[PDB]
C-alpha cells in the first residue's frame, strides 16, 4: 500500500508540471501513463480485498476524464469498466451490471486507447448475469454468450479466446447439472414409463396413445436440448485447454466429463475432431485415471483413449512410461491393450534409447525387492549390495542403462526438453535395512549432479497404488490451497513425497532427506529429559492390558499412565536450532504445516496417524506426513477405531509454546478451513476424477486391516461435501474439532499402537 500511494503521488505529480518533463513528452503521453499505473494498482489492490483503496482509485480516475477528453484521449471505457468492478466487489451487483451494459451500448470499444476487447466485456457481463440470475440461462447464451465468441472473429489462441471458451464451456457445464432440469427429465421419464405401461395393460386407445406420443415428443425435445449442452461442453473445455493456461483443471473436468460419456457417440465424435490440438503436458499428471480406462475393445473411446495415452508417453516419457510398464508386466483386457502400447512406444525414434533402460532396470529393482533372506538380511544391519546374487546383477544393470532416479520428482517441461535431468550416476556400496519380515531395503544413489537420491525399495504384499493415488490427491488439494490470499501469505501446504508401484507387491518409495521419524525421536528424548517418568513401551503395555475392560477403567489407566508422562517435543527445537531467529522461524514453519494437515486430513478423513508416519524434518523444521493411504474414515471401521479427527497429542502441542492452541495453530486452521470450503466445487471435482478410477478401492481390505491392528464411492464423497458445508461457521468448526481431537476421553480408547500417551 505504501509503495502503491507513493507510485499515484508520483505519476500525478509528473502528469501536472510540464516544465520537468523531457521534449518530446507531449501531456496526452503523461497522462495516458499516470491512468495505466492506475488501473495496474487497482488490480493489485482488488486481490488484496482492499476496498475502500479500489474505491478511492475508481474515484480519482474516474475524475481524469473531463481533462482527458481534451487532450485528445479515449479512455472513457476502461474508466467506466474499473468504476463497474468497483460497485461489484461492494456487493451492488445490478448497478455493476446497468453500469457495463451501458459501457457495451454506447461506447466506441475500437478507436480508443487502453484498449477494451468487445468479447471480454460481453463474457464480463455474462458472467455478472449468470450470477446475479437477472436472465435466464437461454437469454444468458443469446446475447452475451455467442456474441463473445462471434466477436473473437476466428482467433483461437490467447488468453482473451481462452476466458471466453472456458466461460462458456462453464456455463454449459452448469446447465447439464442442474438440478430442475434433472428433476424435469426424471418427471417426464417417469410419466413415459407409466403411459407405456398403462397403454399395455389396454393392449380409449386412440387418445391414451396420443397423449403417449406427445410424452414423447417432449422427451426428444428435452434430450435434444442436453445433448446440445454436452457438445458445446465438451468442445468448449478442449478449445480452451488449447488456447492458454489460465485454466488447466480443465483437463481434470473434461476428463470426468468424457469418461460418464464414454458410450455416447456424440462425445466420442467431438473428442475425436477437437483432443489433438491440446498439448499432452495438460494430461501428464492424469495417467492413474487414463491408464485404468484402457482395453481392447476397438470402439471409438478406446481408439482415442489408447491414441492419447500413447502421445503422452511420448512426449513426456518420465511420467507415463513407468504406467505402461507396470500395466504390461476386465483386467486380461487392460494387460492386453497395455501391452499392444508398450510394444508400440518400443518401436518409435523418439522414445527408443529411453523405453528398453525402464524396462530393464525396472527387472532388476522388482527383483531387488522381492528378494528376502532372513541370513543374508538382517534387520538393523547395513549389508553391502554386492554379496548376492541378484546385488550383482542389479548394480551391473544399473551402470549399463542410465536413468533418473525413479523416485525423482521431475516437472512437466513445456518446451519438451528432460536432458536437463539427473541421471544415476552410481550407487552408495552399501544399503540399510528396517525392521520387518520382508526386509525393506535402503538403497542410495549419486546422481550425475552428485546429490545423493535415498530410495526405499519396499517388498512384499502391501498396496502401494493406494498411497500413491492417495498423494496425488492430497497434493492437488494443497495446490488449490494456493489460490487464496490468506493461505498464500502464510505458505500453508503440504510437503509431497513421490511412491512409485512397480507391481502389485513392490515398489519403490522416496526416502525424504533429512528428517527423523516422530516416534524416533520421541521415546529417547522422554527418558533423557524425564529420567524418573515410565518408559515409552511400559506406557504402551499398560495401556494395551486395559484394551477388553469398559470405558472408566481405561480412562482411569490412561489418566495414571499420563500423569507420570510428560511431554518433550519442545526440545526438539532447542536442540536442532539454538540461534532464537532460526529457532523462531523453525517453531512457526512446524505449527503451520501441523495445521495445515490437521484441517486436510479432517477433510478427507485421513487415518493410521501414528508416530511411524510423520516425520519431523530437522532443517526447515516442517513435518512430512507419509503413507496416506487409509483415507475416507477408513479408519474408524477397525476393530479399535481411531475416533480422532487429527493427531494432537500432548507432545504434537508441546512443540507450539507457551500458547499451546490459541495461536498460530488455531488461526492457520481456520485460515486452511476457510480456504477449502470456497474450493468445494474444485474437491468436488478431483474426487470425480478418484470415481472413475476402476482400480482405487474405497473400502479397507481384510489383509491391510489386520496389517494394520495385530457406493462407498458416493458415500465417500458426500461425507466430504458435507464437511465443507457453509452451516456453521469456520470458528465454531475448528473448536469442535480442537476439542474433540484433545479430549481425554477420546484418547483413551485409542489403540495401544496409536501412542496417545505420547
Ligand atoms: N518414505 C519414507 N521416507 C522416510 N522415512 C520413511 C519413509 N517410509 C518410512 N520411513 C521411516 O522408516 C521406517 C520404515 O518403516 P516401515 O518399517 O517400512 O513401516 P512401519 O510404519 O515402520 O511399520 P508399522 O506397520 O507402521 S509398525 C520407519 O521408522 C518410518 O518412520
Ligand atoms: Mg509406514
Amino acid at each position: 500500500s505504501q509503495i502503491l500511494s507513493c507510485r499515484e503521488t508520483t505519476l500525478s505529480m509528473w502528469s501536472q508540471r510540464h516544465n520537468l518533463r523531457a521534449a518530446g513528452l507531449t501531456s496526452a503521453d503523461a497522462r495516458l501513463v499516470q491512468i495505466r499505473g492506475m488501473l495496474l494498482s487497482s488490480d493489485i489492490f482488488r486481490f488484496h480485498r482492499a476496498r475502500q483503496e479500489t474505491l478511492n482509485l475508481s474515484t480519482a480516475l474516474s475524475d481524469l476524464i473531463p481533462s482527458c477528453e481534451s487532450l485528445g484521449l479515449s479512455v472513457d471505457a476502461a474508466i467506466k469498466m474499473e468504476a463497474a468492478n468497483a460497485l461489484w466487489d461492494h456487493g451492488e451487483m445490478i448497478s455493476s451490471i446497468r453500469m457495463l451494459q451501458a459501457i457495451d451500448k454506447d461506447s466506441s470499444l475500437k478507436k480508443q486507447s487502453v484498449p477494451l476487447s468487445r468479447s471480454d466485456l460481453l463474457s464480463k457481463i455474462g458472467y455478472q448475469v449468470s450470477v446475479a440470475r437477472l436472465e435466464s440461462p437461454d437469454a444468458i447464451q443469446k446475447k452475451y454468450l455467442e456474441p463473445a465468441l462471434k466477436e473473437l472473429k476466428g482467433k483461437i489462441e490467447g488468453r482473451e479466446a481462452g476466458q471466453v471458451f472456458h466461460q462458456f464451456a462453464v456455463f454449459c457445464d452448469e446447465q447439464l447439472q442442474n438440478p430442475d432440469s434433472l428433476e424435469d427429465l426424471a418427471r417426464l421419464q417417469n410419466l413415459k414409463k407409466g403411459k407405456d405401461e398403462e397403454v399395455a395393460q389396454l393392449k380409449h386407445l386412440a387418445k391414451a396413445k396420443q397423449w403417449q406420443e406427445l410424452d414423447q415428443q417432449e422427451l426428444r425435445r428435452v434430450e435434444q436440448t442436453r445433448s446440445e449442452f454436452l457438445k458445446l461442453c465438451i468442445e468448449n473445455y478442449l478449445l480452451s485447454l488449447a488456447a492458454s493456461d489460465e485454466h488447466d483443471n480443465d483437463a481434470l473436468r473434461f476428463m470426468a466429463l468424457w469418461l460418464e460419456k464414454s458410450e455416447e457417440e456424440v462425445a466420442n465424435e467431438v473428442v475425436k475432431k477437437w483432443i489433438n490440438k491440446v498439448p499432452t503436458r495438460k494430461f501428464a499428471l492424469l495417467m492413474n485415471q487414463l491408464s485404468s480406462r484402457l482395453q481392447d475393445h476397438n470402439t471409438l473411446f478406446q481408439k482415442l483413449l489408447i491414441d492419447l495415452v500413447y502421445r503422452i508417453c511420448v512426449d513426456h516419457p518420465y511420467h507415463g512410461m513407468y504406467h505402461i510398464w507396470t500395466g504390461a508386466r476386465v483386467a486380461v483386457s487392460r494387460q492386453r491393450a497395455t501391452d499392444k502400447i508398450a510394444k508400440a512406444l518400443s518401436k518409435n525414434n523418439k522414445v527408443s534409447s529411453i523405453w528398453p533402460a525402464i524396462d530393464q532396470t525396472s527387472r532388476v529393482y522388482h527383483a531387488l525387492a522381492m528378494d528376502r533372506d532372513p541370513t543374508r538380511y538382517k534387520s538393523g544391519q547395513k549389508v553391502p549390495i554386492k554379496n548376492s546374487p541378484v546385488g550383482q546383477n542389479f548394480l551391473s544393470t544399473m551402470s549399463n542403462n542410465p536413468i533418473p532416479p525413479p523416485t525423482l520428482q521431475i516437472e512437466v517441461s513445456a518446451n519438451l526438453d528432460y536432458s536437463h535431468v539427473p541421471m544415476i550416476h552410481k550407487f552408495a556400496p552399501e544399503m540399510a535395512i528396517a525392521s520387518g519380515v520382508s526386509a525393506p531395503k535402503i538403497l542410495t544413489a549419486i546422481g550425475t549432479d552428485g546429490r545423493k537420491y535415498k530410495q526405499l525399495v519396499k517388498g512384499g504384499n502391501d498396496d502401494l497404488r493406494q498411497d500413491a493415488i492417495m498423494e496425488q490427491v492430497f497434493a492437488a488439494v494443497s495446490e488449490l490451497l494456493k489460490l487464496h490470499r490468506e493461505t498464500r501469505q502464510r505458505n500453508l501446504g503440504i510437503r509431497t513425497y513421490k511412491v512409485l508401484p512397480l507391481t502389485s507387491s513392490s515398489g519403490l518409495i522416496e526416502f525424504v532427506s533429512n528428517t527423523i521419524p516422530l516416534h524416533e525421536y520421541l521415546m529417547p528424548a522422554h527418558e533423557r529429559y524425564y529420567p524418573k517418568d515410565l518408559k515409552g513401551s511400559q506406557c504402551r503395555k499398560e495401556i494395551a492390558n486395559a484394551q477388553t475392560k469398559n470405558t472408566e477403567t481405561r480412562i482411569a489407566v490412561y489418566r495414571r499412565v499420563t500423569e507420570r508422562f510428560h511431554p518433550v517435543m519442545r526440545y526438539f527445537f532447542m536442540e536442532y536450532f539454538p540461534d532464537p531467529d532460526e529457532w523462531f522461524q523453525k517453531r512457526t514453519n512446524y505449527t503451520r504445516t501441523t495445521a495445515a494437515i490437521s484441517m486436510l486430513g479432517h477433510v478427507l478423513g485421513l487415518g493410521d496417524r501414528h508416530g511411524h508416519n510423520i516425520l519431523l524434518d530437522h532443517k526447515t523444521g516442517e513435518v512430512v506426513h507419509i503413507d496416506l493411504g487409509v483415507a475416507f474414515e477408513m479408519g474408524r471401521v477397525l476393530p479399535v477405531p481411531e475416533l480422532v479427527p487429527f493427531r494432537l497429542t500432548r507432545d504434537i502441542v508441546d512443540g507450539m509454546g507457551i500458547t499451546k492452541t490459541e495461536g498460530v495453530f488455531r488461526r492457520c486452521c481456520e485460515f486452511t478451513l476457510d480456504a477449502l470450503r470456497e474450493e468445494a466445487a474444485s474437491i468436488q471435482t478431483i474426487l470425480d476424477s478418484l470415481r472413475h478410477d476402476t482400480l482405487y478401492q474405497w473400502s479397507i481390505s481384510p489383509v491391510r486391516m489386520a496389517k494394520l491392528q495385530n457406493s462407498e464411492a458416493d458415500r465417500a464423497i458426500e461425507v466430504v461435501k458435507k464437511k465443507l458445508s457453509k452451516t456453521l461457521s469456520v470458528m465454531a468448526t475448528v473448536n469442535d474439532l480442537i476439542n474433540q481431537a484433545t479430549s481425554v476421553s477420546n484418547l483413551a480408547v485409542l489403540y495401544s499402537g496409536w501412542a496417545a500417551y505420547a
